[PDB]
DNA sequence: TCCACGTCAG
DNA sequence: CTGACGTGGA
């Protein structure tokens, strides 16, 4: 599984299915909203961001992403490990994560980000979680919104 | 949503994934065994999930859904589907999982059904499905 | 073995 | 709202 622009891909292709972002090798959980690769630090690779969390889509050049987990059954905290580590060493690596967004004819590719920062945050409840802000990579063709 | 054959595809017809079914309109349910319509039956899904029997010949029994095959089974959407298309004689799609993951094979009539106390003391349900005589041939 | 920003239709 | 012969990857 490749880091990157992935040929046959362009931003702005449009989707129905996650299935078919498994299929053409733009994200490969069924479900899950993070894909990483071992590189042995994780890193990620992608991210869909589709209204299952408390996600920031400013219709900008950043976004906030929430961590997965902690049932954002009962409230846990979050942990920083598989998807959610994987993001944050992204940050250091500096590597590029493809970014999906679902649409209210499902999915649309909205190109390549980096993992700026990420912090936690105290929730209504008590336990954690995550955000990690990532900003578009300067210069990819737009999309309306 | 439609019974009989549908338009574009054919016995022996390949799929990956149950959302292609959907898609082309052989099997709406994305995970559910049975698919019907106002109750008659229009296509079925055997695939490995249940105690489904296929003699690779042209009779096959078909276990009702539900019960956890731990509850008795019930005569009811799916199931009750499934019986009334035995009087209704029409004809149900029936797709098979395989060990590139789904074929189409062909279309059948609910002859008949019973019940089955298992091994436990809870109810089943049992579909012998016979396939219509002269469509092609699906290898196996 | 188990979880996950599933997905459909009653 | 939730049950249903789901999928893929850790
Ligand atoms: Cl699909």
């Amino acid at each position: 599984q490749i880091i990157g622009t992935v040929p046959g891909v362009e931003v702005g292709d449009e989707f129905q299915y996650r299935m078919e972002l498994n299929l053409l090798g733009i994200h490969r959980p069924s479900q899950s909203g993070i894909d990483y690769m071992k590189d042995g630090e994780l890193v990620a690779t992608s991210i869909v961001s589709s209204g299952g969390y408390n996600d920031v889509l400013d219709n900008s050049d950043v976004l906030i992403y929430t961590g997965q987990g902690g049932n954002v059954e009962p409230p846990k905290d979050q942990q920083l490990v598989t998807g959610n580590l994987a993001l944050k060493n992204s940050i250091n690596k500096k590597n590029p994560v493809r970014v999906i967004r679902g649409i209210k004819k499902n999915y649309v590719y909205d190109g390549l980000y980096l993992v700026e920062e990420y912090w936690e945050e105290t929730g209504s409840h008590g336990k954690l979680v995550f955000k990690f802000k990532l900003r578009r990579i300067p210069g990819q063709p737009e999309l309306p919104w």
